[PDB]
């Protein structure tokens, strides 16, 4: 708070936004990994990750595609369907993406029919290509829990 005013501040939301400088832009990815992935990923997690970090840092690529590319990865495929079924999937997708799980039963349904036939994979382009979380939400925001997804296209 450069107004001179107490650290009232804790709860920061990082975005992808004009005006970031090198440390910023590095806690801003870290954030995205620590938030999927919600633990701390590195040494033998990286090269790629090390590789989608400049991309993004030079603005190339937006961080909804920075996003969607780490949820439709084999590591998350796996880790999160391979001790798991698809509805169980099903609950870890809606948690990490939307933030909120498969709360109508219809709702349920439909996307269990994704999870079943295309896979998690496309359970994952199904929610984040989602145009209602995309345009209302905004594209710089970092999908943190309980945060906002990022929107695709701009008109």
């Amino acid at each position: 708070p450069q107004s001179y005013f107490n650290a009232a501040a804790k709860r920061q939301k990082y975005a992808m936004k004009p005006g970031l400088s090198a440390l910023e832009k590095n806690a801003v990815i870290k954030a995205a990994y620590r938030q999927i992935f919600e633990r701390d990923i590195t040494k033998a997690y990286s090269q790629s990750i090390s590789y989608l970090e400049s991309q993004v840092r030079n603005g190339d690529i937006s961080m909804k595609e920075f996003v969607r590319r780490l949820a439709k990865s084999p590591l998350y495929r796996k880790q999160f369907f391979e001790p798991f079924i698809n509805s169980r999937a099903l609950e870890l997708a809606f948690r990490h993406i939307l933030g909120r799980g498969p709360s109508s039963r219809e709702e349920v349904q439909k996307y269990f029919s994704i999870v079943s036939s295309g896979g998690l994979p496309a359970l994952v382009d199904a929610l984040v290509d989602s145009q209602e979380y995309a345009d209302y939400f905004g594209e710089e925001t970092v999908p943190y829990l309980r945060g906002l997804e990022h929107h695709h296209h701009h008109h």
